[PDB]
């Protein structure tokens, strides 16, 4: 009884709400951080008030804040900045790479990695880790509740759940990287309130995307130069990619040569 | 006499030697640093070493070490990562927003911002100053002495850009101070580093003209989604123009300008 894709990330996303604890820092520091709240000029910056006008929003609110924006923010005189505070994300594993690699994922997009390291396997064990991460932080992972649901249509990684902030990922290093590019990264942003935190650009295909009907694919790609090399393929496969191409469940595969959609790690 | 932007541009990389001085950090500190060299398996990891096989390199030098490549790291038993000493770039300015925007800039690409701070427009300081920051840094960068390569270029905007001996004298104005970063001074960094694949290209359709004239290389700010490119209409004091846009545009001179809906390539940010 797989969950489509497309309703699981919506039940997913509807069951978190933006965080809404704000905290200030110097300058310096901003650099790569979600603006909290909006910025209004307070005054104006070649008849002026070209640059912002007073009154203007000059950095919208879940701004992921760049070079230029702190530079802006200080020509606006503002010395400490208004961001969210990092939701944190515990993170468990069951038995060991994924520890760090949904560790820097994380840290990547906007939270605060929490290392609970390993937990045997004992249902005891897990269960007490894992009530501790779910006090500890914003957001548990785990790899392999009340489950909003188990098992979806993605591939790899269709076994995912999630229920009660909690996802329960898996323990094949790919499948755990489409699981938190579809799944976790989404869920992050949310919380936090970030935007424009993906970008996607049109490839043209180096070669065939064998799929298949009922299951949304996460494809691995090298893409350069307005093209996309698909990787035959084991965390060779994305370490050769910087980009992925899904091929949703009502799609049995793209072709060699015809244009499509990638969005880059 | 100005020098065309790409032969300005070779003449600093050419001039610049990769640093070959490593050091060894934690993989939970090695996010985004710049590996040191090619490492080459010592294992095997559907048939054993599908993954990675003995004897191949698992990770080539330049590898700008992303989330997946410390899994792999991991996996291979390299608790501590051989990776490249940032180089120190020292920023002086001749209030001020290029500091915190230089400073981020390079943080951003691979080096280490060192600040020191502004000089008055004396000479004998912006010597000392100068002095200072060549004994402790790889590159200087002076916004606002030198025996320049090349002094005043092509570009627009940051055409008074020049170079000599480790040293970028900068413009004063926040959009030309981006724009010669990012011509020049992200690619001096990346060579020093030996930085691969720092930078994505991608196709876009144009929302709007892109005038320009020839003779000049034209740094063109522009807001970059879904296969489209809108063109920010606004060196120049104006950071806004900076802030509304997430890519760049080049117009390279032996061309007059773009039209709407021709398809082009864009620089992400």
């Amino acid at each position: 009884r797989l969950t489509p894709y497309e309703e699981a990330l919506s039940i997913v996303l509807n069951d978190l709400k933006e965080i809404e604890e704000v905290e200030y820092v110097p300058l310096k520091d901003a650099l790569g951080r979600v603006l909290a709240e909006d910025i209004v000029a307070s005054y104006d910056l070649s008849f002026a008030g070209e640059d912002v006008k007073k009154g203007d929003i000059a950095l919208k609110k879940g701004t992921i804040l760049r070079p230029q924006d702190l530079a802006l923010l200080k020509a606006l005189g503002i010395r400490k900045v208004p961001v969210k505070v990092k939701p944190k994300v515990g993170i468990i594993i069951t038995g060991d790479t994924n520890s760090i690699m949904l560790s820097a994922l994380v840290e990547r997009y906007f939270g605060e990695p929490i290392l609970y390291g390993v937990v045997p396997d004992n249902e005891d064990l897990i269960r007490s880790a894992l009530e501790k991460a779910k006090r500890e932080c914003d957001l548990v992972l785990i790899t392999g509740v009340n489950l909003l649901f188990h098992g979806t249509t993605i591939r790899p990684g269709r076994p995912i759940g999630y229920g009660e902030r909690v996802f329960v990922m898996s323990g094949y290093p790919v499948a755990v990287f489409t699981q938190f590019h579809l799944f976790v990264k989404h869920a992050l942003a949310k919380l936090v309130g970030a935007k424009d935190y993906e970008v996607k650009v049109r490839a043209v295909l180096e070669d065939d995307v064998p799929s298949q009907l009922g299951r949304y694919e996460f494809v691995r790609v090298m893409y350069r130069d307005g093209k996309a090399k698909v990787i035959k393929k084991i965390i060779s496969s994305l370490v050769q990619s910087n980009a992925y191409l899904v091929v949703p469940e009502d799609v049995e595969g793209y072709r060699r040569g015809e244009e499509v959609w990638v969005t880059l790690y």
